[PDB]
């Protein structure tokens, strides 16, 4: 086991991911950030330096549990106190498991403005992947739009709100083109690019050589879309979902949301005369964003040979059943652990959009989260009551409460206060959609769970009820860190709070957790050893322990 | 009988038509143009000063025959020559039939750039409508686009092309919002109108008392946009169509075309206590421009005032069997004139899009449209036959050709030969669609013909083949001046070639008119009397009428 160590500086920089000058969030200097990549056991040691001149800045390394180092998790307010600028901080941590995961921002809406990429984790030396290929190719997706973040933020934060829309682009490794295609061919409505090939915004082109097989790991940290992957005339076999190994199955094209992460793998098996189109597309929302595109290029063509068809064609966005076959066929590989089968608590947490006091704001079980200056951590280890509400938040919602109506707001509040769980406890939580304000809506939210992963039990329509319990999979389920709610449906999951440490549980779209959606767990804080300084010097925490008398 | 004397200025003004300023088309200071209002048998009299500075201009009264004065149609290379800064030229022309008509520009694309109004006839003096409203309400539809219109047509002639893409507002009466909504009201996502009622851009709001039926006549002058009317709660009847009565029926909404007209009679019945909403989106392209929107204001109702309903959903714009099935019902009111049961001549016009030299044209039997500079009414009477091609052009194209597959592009050209027919011939014409460029696609081109009404016979899916002849309607065929071709299919129209005249049938979007599409026909020329001298004054016609003898 070795010990990775980075030496890092966030700063902003003009950047143009589209062609388009803009500013971006880099980290020394680089946009999408610096990939780390280790073997399972070994440290990583961050080292990371704020040149942000007003901003803190926290960093999250999603996906991995932080077992043993509950601080080192990335969340302002919630694991730690964030960096000022011109100081450092350490966050060391250890890399448990192989898979797919990424690094982004995780206060305000830091990781829109671009901070993020990839950590990739291999097995332990001398240890090898369940199955064979030649190459990897990795690819991280996120979108872009042309607006700044700071006044994104204060729009979602105005009284009428002022939704930030659709993306203007959709960023394969960091590059994505803007008011023209490099597919134009096909169609002459649309404007060709002039690009040479080594502009910034230039696609990154996938290399590979003919009959050969590749493991391309593919991870989401879009704000915002709901995308869907798919490469002309080649099948893709799904191998890994969330740093976990899934039964493998094949399919022509994958759906991902924010947070998950995949791997697939390919075979160059086709015509090796010519190249071929890799399309990502936006799904579950109507769309008004180009796909992203870029050539599977079989050397020793040419990159300029476009392939002879036209990319492949989106899914329907609103084909929910389609996107439900999709995802109701992923189980956990032959072989993983499998659930506890009884559960200890088990919490219903209904998901709405709310308008609370003139302002539209999200909220679970009608409470919209607001985080506090505290970090709940260091709270909670010093035993700090007034940092934050100690009444324990509703686990259940009324079960006269309509799922197929707007709500009433009548009773919606703001809070912040934690559930608590008991080391040991094993906890399900079944997560239902309802509609939205405006009449017959509802939407997909993928929800992301802070330091454990958890076995997705089952997902349904309308109302959970009881008579759902014995569709509920015990055998194999999923290992995840990341699950969609359908439109108007439930998903139910199961989680061992075994990790020491305060975990949000929260939509992985930005928006939405800016607008309150997300509830905060904690579990055995009273074993949580020594926090680093620099997390508790802020709020509540930085009162108690800097020794400041007066008179004495 | 009576003579309307119009005295009208066309100018470029600066104007808002959806809060934005630009340049506008206006005539006598005004946008959209002046209301013409007369009784059937009258004889209209435009004296039409030209105040552009470098531009020609001319205006088009569509839907009035011409009966009689074929120059005065107003069409620039085929009517008449263009009329020139600082000239005037005096429109006569008597309007025979009542209905809903209206002008436009008809040089270069001037239409788009505002050039644009209303033409009403009511029934000759004394006589009544056959049917009772107690008032009207008149709608002019258009589109708009932010470009300029001579950077549209450069875009169009380059060679890439540059499309010109969906419309940014539609204009209801020339008023129409961008950016926001005034029905915000419903979805948080949309941004309020900040409108207090006196803006260029605010909506031309129904004003109705309760219990009353009224005639909305609504006419169709968009460059590209197929549209939905409906208004919530208000089922409609039809009872007018391009200036002819029709079988009346009733729908909750109605698809207009470019170059089409109806009367629609409503009642207000509904509760008295409240506003509905008209709603006007778009159908037949995928939708990227915001519905157009006006409240039906039941006096004395506040007009602030919103309605408890949302806006009507436009229906899918690519549900066409729905679309079929509206247009489909039109026939003719009873006591309407039949068709000739047997026709003279049979022309089978093939709609294809093409790329000649590099340029994206429209064509029509391989014949993509360029007009001569002279004009052709002044050239057949003069017999200048240099003047144009004198070979007939092509009336039937290959039952080889497969309408499924993207053109060849073999043999297709630019052209200017015309159609001549005997004064008197009954005249068939098959419209047949085809694929475009792209691959699986085909488009709604609604023809529209100047000088004379014609009946709809038919329409079909896939190539007409002669056993699709028990099909045609002989029995009660509406009489139309435009008509949609669908997808894939064929309609097929007759009428009688007996005004004297140079006339076009062309498809009735401004952009495929510029890029070729559309057709010639002349009849009867020798029957035509003296044209006006600005009208000949330009080409051949100038050259060979202007005697300039040398040595002299
Ligand atoms: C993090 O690792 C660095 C380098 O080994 C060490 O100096 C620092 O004290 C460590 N801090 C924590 C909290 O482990
Ligand atoms: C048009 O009518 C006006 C008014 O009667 C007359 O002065 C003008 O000469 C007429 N011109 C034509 C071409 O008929
Ligand atoms: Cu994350
Ligand atoms: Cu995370
Ligand atoms: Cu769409
Ligand atoms: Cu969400
Ligand atoms: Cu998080
Ligand atoms: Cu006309
Ligand atoms: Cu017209
Ligand atoms: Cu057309
Ligand atoms: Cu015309
Ligand atoms: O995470
Ligand atoms: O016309």
């Amino acid at each position: 086991s070795q010990i990775r160590h980075y030496k890092w500086e966030v700063e902003y920089m003009f950047w143009a991911p589209n062609c388009n000058e803009n500013i971006v969030m880099g980290i020394n200097g680089q946009f999408p950030g610096p990939t780390i990549r280790a073997n399972a056991g070994d440290s990583v040691v961050v080292e990371l330096t704020n040149k942000l001149h007003t901003e803190g800045v926290v960093i999250h390394w999603h996906g991995i549990l932080q077992r043993g180092t509950p601080w080192a998790d990335g969340t302002a307010s919630i694991s730690q106190c964030a960096i000022n600028p011109g100081e450092t901080f350490f966050y060391n941590f250890t890399v448990d498991n192989p898979g797919t995961f990424f690094y982004h921002g995780h206060l305000g809406m830091q990781r829109s403005a671009g901070l993020y990429g990839s950590l990739i984790v291999d097995p332990p030396q001398g240890k090898k992947e369940p199955f064979h290929y030649d190459g990897e190719i990795n690819l991280l997706l996120s979108d872009w739009w042309h607006q700044s973040i700071h006044k994104q933020e204060v729009g979602l934060s105005s009284k009428p709100i002022r939704w930030i829309g659709e993306p203007q682009t959709i960023l394969l490794n960091g590059r994505g083109q803007f008011d023209c295609s490099i597919a134009a061919k096909y169609d002459s409505n649309l404007e060709p690019c002039k690009l040479k090939g080594s502009e910034s915004c230039a696609p990154y082109i996938f290399h590979v050589s003919p009959k050969k097989t590749y493991r391309i790991r593919i991870a989401s940290t879009t704000a915002l879309a709901a995308l869907n992957f798919a490469i002309g005339n080649h099948q893709l076999l799904v191998v890994e979902a969330d740093g976990n190994y899934v039964q493998p199955f094949y399919t022509s094209d994958i759906d991902i949301y924010s947070g998950e992460s995949y791997s697939v793998l390919i075979t160059t098996d086709q015509n090796p005369s010519e190249n071929y189109w890799v399309s990502v597309g936006t799904r579950a929302r109507h769309p008004n964003t180009p796909p992203g595109l870029t050539l599977l290029n079989y050397l020793p063509n040419s990159v300029s040979k476009l392939p002879t068809s036209p990319p492949p064609q989106t899914p329907a966005w609103d084909d929910f059943d389609r996107s439900k076959n999709f995802t109701y066929r992923i189980t956990a590989a032959m072989g993983s652990p499998k659930p506890p089968v009884k559960f200890n608590r088990r919490i219903f947490l209904l998901n709405t959009q709310n308008v609370i006091n003139g302002y539209v704001k999200w909220a679970i079980n009608d409470v919209s989260l607001a985080l506090p200056p505290t970090p709940y951590l260091g709270a909670m280890k010093y035993n700090l009551l007034h940092a934050f509400d100690q009444n324990p938040p509703p686990e259940v919602f009324p079960e006269d409460y309509d799922i197929d109506t707007p709500p009433t707001n009548e009773k919606t509040r703001i809070g912040n206060g934690v559930y608590q769980f008991k080391i040991g406890e094993v906890v399900d939580v079944i997560l239902q959609n309802a509609n939205m304000m405006k009449e017959n809506l509802s939407e997909t939210h993928p929800w992301h769970l802070h330091g454990h992963d958890f076995w997705v039990l089952g997902y349904g329509d309308g109302k959970f009820s009881a008579e759902e319990e014995s569709s509920l999979n015990l055998k194999n389920p999923p290992l995840r860190n990341t699950v969609v709610i359908f439109p108007y449906g439930w998903t139910a999951i199961r989680f061992v709070a075994d990790n020491p440490g305060v975990w949000a549980f929260h939509c992985h779209i930005e928006p939405h957790l800016h607008m309150g959606m997300g509830v905060v767990f904690a579990e055995g804080v009273e074993k949580v050893g020594r926090i680093p300084t620099k997390a508790l010097a802020c709020g509540g925490t930085a009162k108690s322990l800097i020794n400041n008398p007066k008179n004495p």
